């Protein structure tokens, strides 16, 4: 009885039931406790692997491909803070429902809680952001394979969305040759070992029931409201509402085509929201949404009914509005409530679109950060996808912009935090081998600087754009106090990206003017590697412009 | 009534608490949920303001001025993900004893899971990590200021050791010129505004009782074994072993002195283990025990009484050995157990111990890490301090050099996470002002890259240390399979820091030989101001030369 | 602005959105802290009001009345411990379904921790045994009210099954007249005053999808065992499993008619476990199997696949065969997966059943509980329900009995608590009014002793057997150590109850024979209300009689 030969046999029926339920990525941080975890992953030719040390954007990366990829995504990480490194992404998992599996090495139970090293208490440590927790037994013969399967699969085949934290206690000896410790005990699972089905098959459906009063409500002055959710969606959704007659509120992230842009500027004139009082029904796709005039007219609009449609689970109503919580597939659901050809009710909002677009397009030629998100169509990668960042970005696209239908976008809009957007980037990139353009600004670039090590291996050419603003300018947007904004809120690091794109052997660009920038992509999407571009702009100038735009619109 | 206003009525409450406790140093990271905190803590002149934009990083540099100054550091975070990057330091601070003040903004309650923008589950995110946990209820005037303060007086005022977790919610209006709104509410608490005293005093001391035996035991033959204490404390321990005439294990982090160096090897000749098979008791003061051979020794010693002195709680002995675990201040135990004159009773051992440093004094000239922690004592900067990085550093110091006694010597070594190692080695150089000579493995400087910008802050020369052996080759001193080893294990990153050092403006040495480095150090002691040093070695030669020195010292 | 008409209002919101998802029954005990909650209930004539005295009795009966209405059951109490005594209730609810509504009021948060009278830390009490727990904050008109509705609405929308824990903090005063506080705030939520339905409708439902392979499953040797489910279920299973030819193990608790009975006896039998041992396929029905030959059974069968069928989630096989769980309506799923008329394939079996039951029959004079249970159809209230009680009643009815297909039977058998069988009977037969047979044991009759009380407002006759063999005879049946079995097992108490009976006015028999049992049943179904028979027998004679059964049953 080899205890290392016996840790591998355990850890290798986690990994080998793990590829019954679709897990094809694995991100491995290094580690000693991890072994047994690490050299069953290493030894399953099933597993697509992928490396960082940083943990925090392991993670991130892990989280990256589950996005891109819908499948769930392996995460092998060592005991101690290492574990503590994932709950940023797990946290963002949970919330936009990415399925991250996080095997957390262990210490064995006789080495908690008396002053061992790297010896910490794992089992909950994530509070409630897993859906799923199973903290394992130490390893032993003792307990049956056929438990150990069925315990994953239970976890993997009940997962609707969001994280699994699986706990994995090893006892030492780690290391030393394999001898046939274990092997009857992994034999007492027979031909599942050369099958591709799970041990135990549960695997329940949630899903709301068909609205059957819908063919009524449909009739109605409505609203479409269109949040987050997958590009063949965004074709459906804008098909779908423009049968029914309705306006299209579409957010940066609905990939709908924005029929109606720069809704960010019109909803702020009170003949936009004086059209939209006589809407008895507000029927929204998808969530988080992006523009501050949208979220507010949200909050004070009351229609009879707000029915919100998602296949994540919970309230998404930060407005509490009576109405419908429906958890279903997008594409699905519109199938099930199918769009009858009716005559639009909106006449004034089309106009004004047009006109808010019009002023956007009248501003178009300072080399600022508003006018880079407000022309970013124009360097979309053919047949690519889009990485948009947090803060200001996110924002002034939504509000300046025109995304064509159908074009992937891909954001960290759960949590929004600024924490991973490289390394996440860096699996959406991956996940789907094609050209990708991922847009942050300087603080978010500096907050996971080191993800531009993974950003040196990429399946097709990656663009990232620094927008360097010198500081959060997002609180120059804000209201903040001015004798404590830069200090306490800006922190300007004054810095460039041109060494740190060096010291990754990254190309870099500093482009001063549109005909450089526009070099610089035609340069960037030659080869199969990420290009860094930083974009020097001044200071306040894109908050400021936003807030110009925003007047001159409420004013039309 | 201005709830703006309000909320920083509440705020100002809570910081100015917990200036009655010692609270000097708050660690602020940017955001907007979080103005209440950060404006009350920009209007309050008792403290020092430190700003990051990393949170990760930012809880490091609180636990590092919190290392050294001994007091709690106070940390001020926005909601979200933001919070979650806290949980390393927090955990890292349970386990060796900092005291950090964690203030984390939230959302009110009615903006918990509904879809809103950055709101997370926060209350009891932290799991047992947290010393106390304080979620604090949605600020209103009919819960009165004393139970505010009350609350945050009791959390503080019994805190022995580790993190304190304090959630604030706060609901908008965040921003808005202050009213009167809350102050009557304020001066509900009288002349406390002026006091210097916590509103209610509750400081009970946690201490174990003098041992009544002492008088018995310190006749028999014991061993002391010095862990992880301040400076004062090593030279006292080394004084109080010598009168004994008990042989001192003394680790790198003791500063002791080390009088029996280079105990990871003697300690793995057969004649030291058979000499301590004699000892009738075993005096531990410290913890956190770095050496293998020493731990190893201490699992597989029976002395009659092993007995821990420790001022943090908790079992300590991970070996598990019948004895006595002590919670006192090192220097009080010691004097309130005082020695008595006597004669040595080991002698193998001193012989030993010669022969082992003369074995690595005759490898000292290869221009290599091995070599590099043997001759760091040369190096040390005067009056200065030491923080020693985790994996081979700490432990080829350990095992090849002898420190001066009452050197002070920092270090996480609680976790001994590499994710920190940079913002805590700026932490504790502000917080005691020394020039401090840092050491860093190349993988821990990257994981913790984005520190270099606090580092362009620091009141006295810093010297850091990158030794760059290209990955984790404490996975080359190990039995790590040799065909994963380096995809899985070392995970080289093929990398230089001359541009990291760049981006920041910081200077950058990397020196050929041994002239080249003294040459590098004499320059950097000059100015107030961080220089990088990039020690560029072998992949696998300090490894090797520890496993060389352990089999030619196991023959002697 | 009063509190206490505000605290009204705040609850007044709660207990009326509850009305909205079928609760009809509710719960109270006495308090002061209750108050809002209580009055609130009182003036809703949506409700049934059941009151008692004794919490933990307070929760079991509100587990009977959800048990037997398969609704929503609201129960209310007061801060303190009456909140800990709801625990075994609320867990037996997460393991057999029941949707208990805990209602538990508390102190406002500036009276915990504080030593404050009967005020206790509340949220998370129940730790992970609530399917959902809702921590609502301290009372205040800056909450909305559409956000307290839609917080319960999501809680009992998506409530598959089991406990809801809803904290409710209130704040003195709590007693004064009502006048105009909180009243525009409540009318904020308009009409839905007088609406039927939920504010939020977020009702997403939980299916496993159609088997599509069974059509060639169910022409293979299969076998059909039946545990927990409804009476009608029972029926339909009965057909199904004849229809398909396979034969059906049916648990006590089917109401299957168990058409080959006394398993617990032929499955000992080596003939019947080799004929099973032909078994491809079983497919379970329901859970918690009572019988120990039929847990071995399971435990010991290598069917190619287990198949378990039920409403509930989770796990349900504690052999953790391969196949499947599937969550569904029992009778859904069977219309989903019907049989088509096949030959039986069982030779031995049929015949074997015969035999043990004619065994039992050549038993059946004696005046014994072993004969008791044989017997037991001859009692059942006619258009009436069983509630069969722990320990050696429901075996024996299990082993012994052949109970009529469809005829209810309702139990405790999620985790078997002896805590509290007679306020469950008591709730069984308040919500459905029907003639009742409850049978406990003299241990569980002394246990929950003070229900008496609720047994004197009963709507129909109910019959209360209490077996009384002195003890807990179950350990004469398991092999507990003869030297401890008295005085650390069987525990006997050495009482009678006709004083019992006499404190609560209840009519009282204690029969001698079967002709005394015969007329005191007679006597009792006379009137709506509770009559104890107390059977009293040998102690080990039950015990005995079964293993004898077992034994000749195994030699056929
Ligand atoms: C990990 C973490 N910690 C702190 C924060 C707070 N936080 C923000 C949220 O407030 C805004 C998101 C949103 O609400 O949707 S934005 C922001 C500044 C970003 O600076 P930048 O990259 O230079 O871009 P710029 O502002 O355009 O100039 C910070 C520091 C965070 N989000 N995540
Ligand atoms: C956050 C986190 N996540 C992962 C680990 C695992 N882990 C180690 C543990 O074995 C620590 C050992 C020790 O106890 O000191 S060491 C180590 C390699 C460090 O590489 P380096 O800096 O280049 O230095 P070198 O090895 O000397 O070449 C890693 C990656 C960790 N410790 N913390
Ligand atoms: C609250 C709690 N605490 C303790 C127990 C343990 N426990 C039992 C479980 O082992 C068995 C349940 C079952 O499986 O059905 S049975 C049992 C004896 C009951 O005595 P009885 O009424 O006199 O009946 P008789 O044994 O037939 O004579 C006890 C004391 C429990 N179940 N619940
Ligand atoms: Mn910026
Ligand atoms: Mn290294
Ligand atoms: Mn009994």
């Amino acid at each position: 009885m080899s205890v290392s030969a016996f840790n591998r046999r355990w850890a290798a029926v986690i990994l080998e039931a793990l590829t019954r339920h679709g897990v094809r990525h694995i991100c491995i941080a290094p580690g000693s406790r991890s072994t047994p975890l690490t050299l069953a992953a290493a030894e399953n030719s099933a597993f697509i692997h992928h490396t960082h040390f940083d943990e925090r954007g392991l993670g991130h990366l892990a989280l990256g491909l589950a996005k891109v990829s819908k499948q769930p995504v392996a995460v092998i990480v060592t005991s101690g803070t290492a574990v503590a490194n994932l709950y940023p992404a797990l946290i963002e998992a949970g919330l936009t429902g990415e399925k991250l599996i996080l095997l957390t090495a262990d210490r064995p139970p006789e080495l908690i809680d008396c002053g061992a090293n790297q010896a910490i208490r794992q089992p909950g440590m994530f509070a409630s952001h897993p859906t799923h927790s199973i903290s394992l037994p130490r390893p032993t013969q003792d307990i049956p394979a056929r438990w150990l399967v069925s315990t994953i699969d239970h976890a993997l085949g009940t997962l609707h969305a969001g994280g699994v934290h699986i706990n994995c206690p090893f006892a030492e000896p780690l290391y030393g040759e394999m001898d046939d410790t274990g092997l009857s005990w992994q034999q007492r699972l027979g031909d599942w070992w050369q099958d591709d089905k799970p041990w135990l098959r549960e695997a329940p459906r949630l899903e709301s029931e068909k609205q059957r009063d819908w063919f009524f409500w449909r009739q109605k002055r409505g609203v479409v409201v269109a949040g987050r959710m997958s590009a063949e969606e965004g074709k459906k959704v804008a098909l779908w509402a423009q049968t029914l007659g309705w306006p299209l509120i579409g957010d940066v992230l609905s990939q709908t085509g924005q029929p109606l842009p720069c809704a960010d500027l019109w909803l702020g004139n009170a003949k936009a929201t004086s059209e939209l009082q006589q809407a008895q029904i507000v029927v929204q796709l998808g969530s988080s949404l992006t523009g501050k005039r949208l979220l507010q007219w949200q909050a004070s609009c009351e229609p009879e009914e707000y029915w919100i449609v998602d296949d994540i689970e919970g309230r998404l109503d930060p407005a509490h509005h009576r109405g419908r919580r429906l958890i279903a597939n997008i594409a699905d659901w519109l199938e099930l409530h199918p769009a009858e050809k009716r005559q639009p009710w909106c006449v004034e909002i089309p106009r004004l679109a047009e006109q808010a677009m019009q002023a956007v397009i009248a501003r178009r030629d300072a080399f600022g950060e508003a006018q880079l998100a407000h022309r970013i169509c124009d360097y979309l990668p053919e047949q690519g996808q889009l990485f948009v960042g947090n803060s200001l970005v996110v924002r002034l696209i939504d509000a300046l912009s025109q995304l064509p239908a159908g074009y992937p976008v891909y954001s960290n809009k759960g949590a929004s935090g600024i924490d991973g957007l490289l390394s996440t980037a860096a699996g959406v990139q991956r996940a789907s081998g094609k050209p990708t353009l991922a847009i942050v600004g300087d603080l978010s670039a500096l907050y996971d600087l080191n993800a531009l090590a993974l950003l040196r291996q990429v399946s097709a050419p990656l663009v990232l754009i620094v927008v360097n603003n010198n500081g959060g300018q997002i609180f120059s947007l804000l209201p903040t106090p001015q004798s404590e904004r830069e200090r306490f809120y800006l922190m300007p690091q004054n810095v460039h990206f041109e060494h740190a794109a060096a010291m990754f052997e990254l190309k870099y660009h500093r482009p001063q003017n549109w005909q450089e920038l526009e070099t610089a992509f035609a340069d960037a999407w030659r080869t199969p590697t990420t290009t860094v571009i930083e974009m020097v702009v001044n200071d306040t100038d894109g908050a400021q412009t936003l807030q110009q735009l925003l007047a001159q619109v409420s004013h039309l």
